C-alpha cells in the first residue's frame, strides 16, 4: 500500500499541535505522521477529533497513545460527550525511545488500520463516524518531523 500523493505537509510543527484536517477522511485516505520520541518521553498521543472545542470537550473518534514504560504498549480509545470509552491495548508495539516512526493511519469504512514503518501495527473499529473527523491533535513529549494527508 503506497504513500503517494501526500499533500498539505507541515514540517516540524510545535507540540502541542492542533490542526484542521484539509479534507474529509473518506475510505482509503491516509494520515501520515513521522517523528520520534525523546529519551525522557514516557508517552504521546495522536487524537482524531470532531472539532477543536475545549469546553465542551471535542469528541475524539480515535485516540492513539504509545506508552514507553518497560516493554511498552499502545492504548487506543474514543471520547464521546466528554467521557472516555473502554481502551483497547496493543502489546506488540514497534515504538522505542529515540527510534523514529512513520505512522500511517488508513481510514476504512468500518475501522482504522494503522501501520508503523511499513509494518501493520493495529486495527481499531469506528465508534464515531469518520466523516465527523476534521481535526488532528498531537500532544506529549514527541518530536514530530512531518504531518501529511493523502486525499488523491
Amino acid at each position: 500500500l503506497s504513500l503517494n500523493n501526500l499533500q498539505n505537509i507541515i514540517y516540524n510543527p510545535v507540540i502541542p499541535f492542533v490542526g484542521t484536517i484539509p479534507d474529509q477522511l473518506d475510505p482509503g485516505t491516509l494520515i501520515v505522521i513521522r517523528g520520534h520520541v525523546p529519551s525522557d518521553a514516557d508517552r504521546f498521543q495522536v487524537d482524531l477529533q470532531n472539532g477543536s472545542s475545549v469546553k465542551p470537550r471535542a469528541d475524539v473518534a480515535f485516540h492513539f497513545n504509545p506508552r514507553f514504560k518497560r516493554a511498552g504498549c499502545i492504548v487506543c480509545n474514543t471520547l464521546i460527550n466528554e467521557k472516555w470509552g473502554r481502551e483497547e491495548i496493543t502489546y506488540d508495539t514497534p515504538f522505542k525511545r529515540e527510534k523514529s516512526f512513520e505512522i500511517v493511519i488508513m481510514v476504512l469504512k468500518d475501522k482504522f488500520q494503522v501501520a508503523v514503518n511499513g509494518k501493520h501495527t493495529l486495527l481499531y473499529g469506528h465508534r464515531i463516524g469518520p466523516e465527523k473527523i476534521d481535526t488532528l491533535g498531537i500532544y506529549g513529549k514527541v518530536n514530530i518531523h512531518s504531518i501529511g494527508f493523502s486525499f488523491s
